[PDB]
DNA sequence: CTGGGGTCCT
DNA sequence: AGGACCC
């Protein structure tokens, strides 16, 4: 039943790739840049203050020697992320992508082929790989301290291969489910692992200062429990299930309860090839419909190379839009002709298709304008 | 001065 | 179509 999870996690991972890319800023405080966000820096320039999703003006006046790079084209972040997920699919077939730069990994199977390899001479030599989280006494003879220690040996490999085949470094973080192992990882950073033996389990999970530094409670949830007086892991840990249930629904309720203990049962799943590609636009203004038509058609140029290398069609559309104060969208169906004929002049009827789902949600004989244009591509097969 | 992507559930 | 969540 206990499992041997890993959860991998890139080091400053589009300021990496750029790094890679021009090594000039390789020792020069780094933040790459999409409009007025620094999504990210690398690690010199977070030893002057800087810190991830800063606005520029702030990051600019706590490092004004800050050099920036734009972002705002993810192409080469996305392919590096297919090669690290790629890599590590050779380890284990069974690979869950979050983000572009973390992947789940089981490693249960692995580790049980491992530990049969080996003699009963050396099950004493077995040694963990980096960090034991909270320094925590290993015991050669509880069998789930063996089976975490070699987990942490596959995980030593697995960075050191993505090293070695893609020059890029993250850290690791092993434990017993897919939460730990997540919660685990970020423990010494950057470039290096933790693991996460059971008695220490509590511990991690108390090191948290809110809920929601717990990977499924998000902005709204926290929220609510914040209004429900809640704040502290603990807090969560010991409120009333059946209230918890009334504000929140069973589901959302038992489920955060459970992660509140360090309880996740849910499995590593494929990810596999992407359920959907879309590209954003985003601007002060846009009231012209040529000019929505023009944004509209480049997205969907980039759009369609990328659905063609792929190799398989799309058989849905959807435009959204954001209007200056949420979001909205209108999708349909892409008709078979169309479809049969991608990768001929594919972009004048998709080009139709979109124009008329826009003014399905704005009115041009009206005046308007738009802070947000995008366009995604989903229902693959 | 709040990007540009993704997943699954309702 | 929207909403919640993830990076
Ligand atoms: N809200 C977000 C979060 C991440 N990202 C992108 C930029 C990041 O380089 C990349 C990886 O996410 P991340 O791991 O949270 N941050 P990053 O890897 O840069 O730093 P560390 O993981 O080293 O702390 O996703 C984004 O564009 N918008
Ligand atoms: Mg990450
Ligand atoms: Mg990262
Ligand atoms: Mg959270």
């Amino acid at each position: 039943s206990s499992r041997v999870i890993v959860h991998v996690d890139l080091d400053c991972f589009y300021a990496q790739v750029e790094m890679i890319s021009n090594p000039e800023l390789k020792d020069k405080p780094l933040g790459v840049q999409q409009k007025y966000l620094v999504v990210t820096c690398n690690y010199e320039a977070r030893k002057l203050g800087v810190k991830k999703l800063m606005n520029v003006r702030d990051a600019k006046e706590k490092c004004p020697q800050l050099v920036l790079v734009n972002g705002e084209d993810l192409t080469r972040y996305r392919e590096m992320s297919y090669k690290v997920t790629e890599l590590l699919e050779e380890f284990s077939p069974v690979v869950e992508r979050l983000g572009f730069d973390e992947n789940f990994v089981d490693l249960t199977e692995m580790v049980e082929k491992r530990l049969q390899q080996l003699q009963s001479d050396e099950l004493s030599a077995v040694t963990v790989s980096g960090h034991v989280y909270n320094n925590q006494s290993i015991n050669l003879l509880d069998v789930l301290h063996i089976r975490l220690l070699v987990g942490s040996q596959i995980a030593a490999e697995m960075r050191e291969a993505m090293y070695n085949q893609l020059g890029l470094t993250g850290c690791a973080g092993v434990a017993s489910n897919k939460l730990l192992a997540k919660l685990v990882s970020g423990v010494f950073k950057p470039n290096q692992q933790t693991v996460l033996l059971p008695e220490s389990c509590q511990h991690l999970i108390h090191s948290l200062n809110h809920i929601k530094e717990i990977p499924g409670i998000g902005y709204k949830t926290a929220k609510c429990l914040e209004a429900l007086g809640i704040n502290s892991v603990r807090d969560l840990q010991t409120f009333s299930p059946k209230i918890l249930e009334k504000e929140l629904g069973i589901s959302v309720a038992q489920r955060i309860q459970k992660l509140s203990f360090g309880e996740d049962n849910s499995p590593v799943i494929l990810s596999g090839p992407p359920q959907s590609f879309s590209e954003e636009d985003s601007f002060k203004k846009c009231s012209s419909e040529v000019e929505a038509k023009n944004k509209i058609e480049e997205l969907l140029a980039s759009l369609l190379n990328r659905v063609c290398q792929d190799g398989r069609k799309p058989h849905t559309v959807r435009l959204i839009i954001r209007r200056y104060s949420g979001r909205e969208s209108r999708q349909c169906p892409i008709p078979s002709h169309v479809i049969q004929k991608l990768g001929y002049d594919v972009m004048t009827p998709m080009v139709d298709i979109l124009m008329k789902l826009f003014r399905n949600m704005v009115n041009v004989k009206m005046p308007f304008h738009l802070t947000l244009l995008s366009v995604c591509f989903c229902n693959l097969k």
